[PDB]
């Protein structure tokens, strides 16, 4: 059967921390006062919740309220405990309160509000310097949560808020986040399709923080190459084929063989034989200003099949690509 795997960093953070830290089911939620918040406007709806812009009438400040749908109402302690554990950490969204909505009768998480600087075009007109700057900001959040024994498991543009006017970044939506325990088998049905790591696509459950680093690599490739999304799969199976057309099938088979992973036989009729492509294949006159030898070297060290061979968030922060960023 499958060969076991463990993270090469922060392997034992949860083991040596008290059980109070990671035992989210034992956590006692302290309930705030719903009367402090007035909903202002709908910001979006997902499969398990709805998010609204709101005002805290006790201080006149804007907040964002996530109202859980009755189905996900029982599963809130994991997200609450992760948010409390990470509160105050660099670029992590702040959980301001937890109240019970009077209409839905379900839990509502109240978050810090970030001034949005429009996503219709603003995150397409980012300069090469801005890309490095914001990528370093995301790395601070990921190294922090990984150092705290938490994997985000849903890194994607929709979960990265940017107030470009104040150069402020927050990593949001910790609803899929989980505590890392070495040897634990996790659900592979996490992350959005275009950002799923090869470990999820091949059904390898013993993954770790390095899943976030693959997702970060997908984001970086899309920004520097202006190809959104970078790996544009039609479904979860075609997603792996899209990846194999870039990284090649030989390294994919080396990966599955290393961990004694048997590929889903449905891949036999779609995978084919592909060589590893050189990164300069994706460079053209319209993206060359965002590309540099440092960007390609960095991207190459994130987008690797072997989850154990990718740069960790701390190693990524040491990379030459970030030398030009003012620290
Ligand atoms: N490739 C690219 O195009 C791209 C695009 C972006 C921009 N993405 C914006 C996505 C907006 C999605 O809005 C969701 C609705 N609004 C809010 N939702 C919340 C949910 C929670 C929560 N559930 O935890 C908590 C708080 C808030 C919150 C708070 N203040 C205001 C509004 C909200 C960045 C990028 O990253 C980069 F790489 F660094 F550059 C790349």
């Amino acid at each position: 059967g499958p060969v076991p795997s463990r993270a090469r960093v922060y392997t034992d953070v949860n083991t040596h921390r008290p059980s109070e830290y990671w035992d989210y089911e034992s956590h006692v939620v302290e309930w705030g006062n719903q009367d402090d918040y007035q909903l202002v406007r709908k910001l979006g709806r997902g499969k398990y919740s709805e998010v609204f812009e709101a005002i805290n009438i006790t201080n006149n400040e804007k907040v964002v309220v996530k109202i859980l749908k009755p189905v996900a109402a029982a599963k809130i302690k994991r997200e609450i405990k992760i948010l409390e554990n990470l509160r105050g950490g660099p670029n992590i969204i702040t959980l301001a309160d937890i109240v019970k909505d009077p209409v839905s009768r379900t839990p509502a998480l109240v978050f810090e509000h970030v001034n949005n600087t429009d996503f219709k075009q603003l995150y397409q007109t980012l300069t090469d310097y801005d890309i490095r700057f914001y990528m370093y900001e995301i790395l601070k959040a990921l190294d922090y949560c990984h150092s705290m024994g938490i994997m985000h498991r849903d890194v994607k543009p929709h979960n990265v808020m940017i107030d470009h006017e104040h150069r402020k970044l927050r990593l949001i939506d910790w609803g899929l986040a989980e505590f890392y325990h070495p040897g634990q088998e996790y659900n592979v049905r996490v992350a959005s399709r275009y950002f799923k790591g090869p470990e999820l696509l091949v059904d390898y459950q013993m993954y770790d923080y390095s899943l976030d680093m693959w997702s970060l690599g997908c984001m970086l490739a899309s920004m520097i190459f202006r190809k959104e999304p970078f790996f544009h799969g039609h479904d979860n199976y075609d997603q792996l084929v899209r990846i194999a057309k870039v990284l090649g099938t030989e390294d994919l088979y080396d990966y599955i063989d290393k961990y004694n992973i048997e590929l889903d036989p449905r891949f036999n009729d779609i995978l084919g034989r592909h060589s590893r492509k050189r990164w300069e294949r994706f460079v053209h006159s319209e993206n060359q200003h965002l590309v540099s030898p440092e960007a390609l070297d960095f991207l190459d060290k994130l987008l690797r099949y072997d989850h154990q061979s990718r740069l960790t968030a701390r190693e990524a922060m040491e990379h030459p690509y970030f030398y030009t960023v003012v620290k």
